[PDB]
């Protein structure tokens, strides 16, 4: 049992609900939120922007930190960073940015670094600003994930089309 409330259950792992990741991460305080990175983890905007001005930037001073250290994540990669004030653990996940001209294929292998986390709360990989179609991304993670991944989805029209899209 755990936390997680006003979820439609899609799969036997895979749970989805109109919300805004930024606020549902306030509520849950799960072990493990995933953001919508870039390799740079340069949190302007989209998912990323928004749960970064909600740790109040320290999300991005960290980030800048660890791209010094390490250098740029790769696309399809991802990184295990303090949750700070919304989980206890942020994973950092690249999916594939179809308006930078990325391989839509490299959307699996970003939804395969959730497998590494028994429970998420997550969005949807490549949606939003990324430009990939969130119908796909959504059959991907449903094909690809294995464990228990909690999707938050920001906007009720395109939540309902999901739903009502799913195979």
């Amino acid at each position: 049992v755990n936390s997680f409330s006003g979820y439609l259950k899609l799969t036997d792992n895979v749970y989805i609900k109109n919300a805004d990741i930024v606020e549902e991460a306030k509520k849950v305080k799960p072990t493990v939120v995933v953001n919508a990175a870039n390799v740079y983890l340069k949190h302007g905007g989209g998912v990323a922007g928004a749960l970064n001005k909600a740790t109040n930037n320290a999300m991005q001073v960290e980030s800048d930190d660890y791209i010094a250290t390490n250098g740029p994540l790769k696309v399809g990669g991802s990184c295990v960073l303090s949750g700070h004030n919304l989980a206890k653990h942020c994973l950092h996940v690249v999916g594939p940015n179809v308006n930078k001209g990325e391989d839509i294929q490299l959307l699996k292998s970003a939804y395969e670094n959730f497998n590494q986390h028994e429970v998420l709360l997550a969005p949807l990989l490549s949606a939003g600003i990324f430009g990939a179609d969130p119908i796909h991304s959504l059959r991907v993670c449903v094909d690809t994930v294995r464990t228990n991944v909690y999707l938050a989805v920001f906007d009720k029209n395109l939540y309902d089309k999901l739903v009502s899209s799913f195979l």
